């Protein structure tokens, strides 16, 4: 057997197809399961029409052998563009095995597995070609978002976009998104955004209250600030070219809106700015973007 072809046929039995129809509509993905109670990793676009109209879209996982059962979702995580579905008490369930993202290098081989019976779904090959790549991703009506992903020439596209960016080892490393190289949501992420998703139905991040443009001193230009937000009271500006948020450099607005993110909600954290040609640290407290859950 090749040698990819022995490790996309032992991670085949892990991966799903994710479909939801409603009265006019179809849309459909791929999914990987995590636990052996029954809980499924896909991207938070592939379900994001069923979770915003469920009053009208059945959701439905088909695994590897051809079984068809009915799934519900957990919780969702626009942010992270991740979501978690949840079959119950269907038994022998082969369990995805999780790796580490922070042990993968620029040059490893991968597999982005799409769905064994999906209807356009791919799998592809490629190699590791970029890590913590900020990465901006644009189908439903949740937020845009940006993401510190793993890029890769393996192609990520609607049939394995959802499925698992596999290593040499047949561990996941990644989640597909396909929300021309490819983009994955690395593992240790998305282990600690359906760790709590699972128990609580929803995660909470950081916020600051900034929106920023792209900056030729270059970084995030503070294109608007809320009132009574975290930057309000630091004493953020607009037209403030952000160059540093706690210790991330921020290159543009998209390693801003991931600078953020990896910041403690409620502890101080410095915000180096370049104002008027001048180099200023703010100091600024970060909320939680959803407080009652917090």
């Amino acid at each position: 057997a090749g040698r990819f072809t022995k490790v996309a046929a032992a991670v085949a039995d892990s991966v799903v197809t994710i479909e939801s129809v409603s009265d006019q509509e179809g849309m459909q993905g791929s999914g990987v399961i995590v636990d052996g109670r029954g809980y499924i990793v896909t991207n938070n676009h592939v379900i994001s029409e069923a979770a915003n109209n469920p009053s009208q879209f059945k959701t439905t996982v088909v695994f590897n052998d051809g079984k068809e059962v009915p799934a519900n979702l957990v919780g969702r995580d626009p942010k992270t563009d991740l979501a978690v579905l949840k079959v119950d008490n269907v038994d022998n369930l082969t369990v995805a095995r999780l790796g580490d993202s922070s042990k993968v290098r620029v040059g490893d081989e991968v597999l982005a597995v799409g769905a064994p019976l999906g209807l356009r779904s791919t799998v592809t090959q490629g190699i590791v070609s970029a890590l913590h790549r900020p990465v901006p991703l644009s189908e439903g009506a949740d937020t845009d978002t940006v993401i510190d992903a793993i890029q890769t020439d393996a192609s990520i596209n609607h049939g394995n976009s959802g499925g698992p960016l596999i290593d040499m080892d047949a561990q996941v490393i990644g989640i597909n998104t396909a929300g021309g190289l490819g983009f994955a949501i690395p593992v240790n992420e998305m282990k600690l955004v359906a760790n709590s998703l699972i128990k609580d139905g929803k995660i909470v991040h950081p916020t600051l209250g900034i929106s920023t443009r792209s900056v030729n001193a270059s970084g995030a230009q503070v294109a608007n600030v809320k009132a009574g937000s975290p930057a309000q009271k630091g004493g953020i500006l607009e037209n403030d070219v952000i160059v540093k948020v706690g210790n991330r450099a921020v290159a543009d607005s998209d390693e801003f809106v991931v600078a953020v993110r990896q910041l403690a909600i409620g502890q101080d954290a410095p915000i180096e700015v370049v104002r008027e040609g001048r180099h200023v640290t703010l100091t600024v407290k970060p909320d939680p973007d959803s407080t009652l859950e917090h």
